[PDB]
């Protein structure tokens, strides 16, 4: 069980002005810290944010949050469920900003909602230094779906924050799960372009300088922002991601068969020069905080093992690979896929 702490700085808020927060489970014999970013789509104007407030309010407010959460998957403390980092300090950061963790805008007389995702991450890091993070050797910023994209947008800013605060010894790294999307043609970019304006959204400096004003939406797409990042980032992405297919209007004849095969081929291509990655040929979405995340394998290697091999590489390894991308071209050609 991780225990809830609401942020002491009450100016850093969820969408409706209630305080943001984090769930923490300490491990005093450990200098590793795992900070996980929750996902859950987004909203990009007044009317669709109002709708989300009616029926997805826990993703916009802390007023109804429970006092504890069970750590599952990579956030579990039992070695049988989490062979990778079972002894680490565990942090779950709830997603209540609806902005893919990019916003820096307060609620005010001109703004009905606050979009403070990028500031929530910074404030969590600041307050955790007083609870033990000051002694860390590794800070792994992880996240799933919109939280996975959030890792790509924020990992270098976290590294810069700790440098300027006087902690150059803490190594900051990223783990982006199911947040690596393609801006491809549908089967039958605009919402993010509107979102960034609505949220006062922020993207990494080197990527923003390449694409410049009005084109910062490009930095939300993994294959475009990843080459600009300096921190080490491990990328987990199903080749046939269900959220990718949703936005592509895919719900089997030749036309659709070729569409699906070309989508897997394009995703595989964008990962060819990503040295730390895990990309199985499955139709699914998210994995790292699922209890059965130990089950899937690529070329005979599990995801917890690949992450362990990544740790060793950051001290090629014999029988310990870190780049694992399926080559077979159809969903569930890998027998280990989630049932
Ligand atoms: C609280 O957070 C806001 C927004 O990031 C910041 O401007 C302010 O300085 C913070 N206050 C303190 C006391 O850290
Ligand atoms: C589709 O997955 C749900 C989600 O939250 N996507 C965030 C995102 C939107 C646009 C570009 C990149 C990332």
């Amino acid at each position: 069980d991780l225990r809830l702490h609401l942020l002491l700085n009450t100016s850093v808020t969820c969408n409706d002005g209630s305080p943001a927060g984090y769930y923490l489970k300490e491990s005093r014999g450990s200098r590793r810290w795992l900070l996980f970013l929750e996902g859950g789509w987004y909203c990009f104007n007044r009317e669709n944010c109002d709708s989300r407030y009616d029926t997805m309010r826990r993703l916009m407010s802390s007023r109804d949050w429970p006092r504890t959460r069970t750590g599952t998957g990579i956030l579990s403390s039992q070695p049988e469920e989490n062979p990778y980092w079972w002894n680490a300090n565990m942090v779950f950061i709830p997603y209540c900003s609806s902005d893919v963790w990019s916003g820096a805008s307060s609620k005010s007389e001109k703004n009905e909602y606050a979009f403070m995702g990028a500031l929530i991450i910074q404030e969590v890091v600041r307050e955790l230094l007083g609870r033990g993070l000051s002694g860390a050797k590794v800070l792994l910023l992880a996240g799933s779906s919109a939280g996975g994209t959030g890792v790509l947008l924020n990992v270098d800013r976290v590294a810069e924050q700790l440098e300027k605060l006087g902690y150059p010894a803490i190594q900051v790294r990223g783990l982006a799960d199911s947040g690596w999307f393609l801006d491809n043609k549908q089967y039958r970019t605009e919402a993010i372009r509107r979102g960034i304006r609505y949220w006062n959204g922020v993207v990494p400096e080197r990527c923003r300088r390449q694409f410049q004003e009005g084109e910062e939406w490009n930095c939300f797409f993994g294959y475009k922002v990843y080459p600009t990042l300096r921190s080490p980032v491990f990328v987990v992405q199903w080749l046939f991601d269900e959220a990718q297919l949703t936005v592509d209007n895919v719900h089997v004849q030749e036309g659709l068969r070729l569409y699906i095969q070309n989508l897997g081929r394009e995703l595989r291509h964008t990962l060819k020069d990503v040295p730390a990655s895990f990309a199985p040929a499955c139709l699914s979405h998210e994995i790292i905080i699922r209890s059965h995340w130990t089950d899937v394998q690529v070329k005979g290697t599990s995801l917890p093992r690949a992450l362990h091999c990544w740790d060793r590489s950051l001290h090629p390894l014999k029988g310990c690979p870190v780049h694992l991308v399926d080559s077979c071209p159809w969903p569930h050609c890998n027998p280990s896929c989630p049932t």
